[PDB]
């Protein structure tokens, strides 16, 4: 129960659900004794930080720029992008309240860590498979096309009160 | 005459570690020269978008969507086959709808691949997960960006809303 050592990016490996990803391989040390080994992709990552803007929005971290889905197999970049998430660890338990922070214990698995010879059950078990994205996807589509539509009505609503408020300005306008 | 019934032949369980399902459809033309599609409940769900876009006077029929329940059931998988059989019957039964761009890009009626081709022509014309992911992603940041511009103007009308109300509270004195 104590400061939390800066956990160690080891280096990254581009592994598959038939997708090629990257995924990071971080190794964390809470005594000298126990340490492990936890995989995340660069999307883990970035949820984990929007929960953390969302959580702290008064302490926010920097990460370095997304893809934007367009893909770089690259010098430097990748390197620099390990880097910026060397330091996105660094500060993220640097910080005294967003360290034991619950979301941050469960990325790196502070509380029930997994094994030497798992790691990739735990991968497995934590970021999102192809599906269950594309759920997400439809979802947030469908969702913002309901409420956009909620509020286009909003939008005519109101402008109708607002010519009915300019009349009545009229009418006490000359009297 | 021309093309008559696409029939559907069957599926088959693929993968790219996300297992997928898909159908090998028998497209004709003339008595002989017959050739084979491979389509996935995806593209099927695309045409039908575009059928919806261009044309919403006839709306096709299509079974259920299902997400977490077992994708590979008994039942599940027949009735997907029969409806399937059923959005062919109607896509070629109708004028316009036998020739339309998505509709022959999609039934291969120029191009068709008879030999070997039918797996090349799989990976060429379909969207994967990925791809469908990575559009659906696009999509959603434009959509974003569309409700940006709409909270703007809301926003804009709510404090003139307000700036008048004021004055119709002063002028109320």
């Amino acid at each position: 129960e104590d400061r939390p050592s800066t956990p160690t990016i080891l280096g990254y490996e581009v592994m598959e659900e038939r997708a090629k990803f990257t995924v990071y391989k971080i190794l964390v040390k809470k005594t000298p004794e126990e340490s492990w080994v936890v995989f995340r992709r660069y999307t883990d990552f970035s949820r984990l930080n929007d929960k953390l803007k969302e959580m702290f929005p008064g302490f926010r971290l920097a990460l370095p720029p997304k893809r934007w889905f367009k893909d770089n197999y690259n010098a430097d970049f990748l390197e620099d992008r390990q880097l910026g998430l060397q330091a996105f660890l660094q500060n993220l338990v640097a910080h005294k309240d967003i360290a034991n922070c619950l979301a941050v214990r469960e990325f790196l698995c502070l509380d029930d860590p997994p094994g030497p010879f798992d790691s990739l059950e735990e991968s497995r078990a934590f970021c999102e498979t192809l599906e269950e994205t594309n759920y997400r996807l439809q979802k947030e589509l469908l969702e913002k096309q309901k409420e956009m539509e909620s509020l286009k009505k909003l939008l005519s609503e109101k402008q109708l009160h607002i010519d009915t408020l300019e009349n009545r300005i009229r009418t006490l306008s000359l009297e």
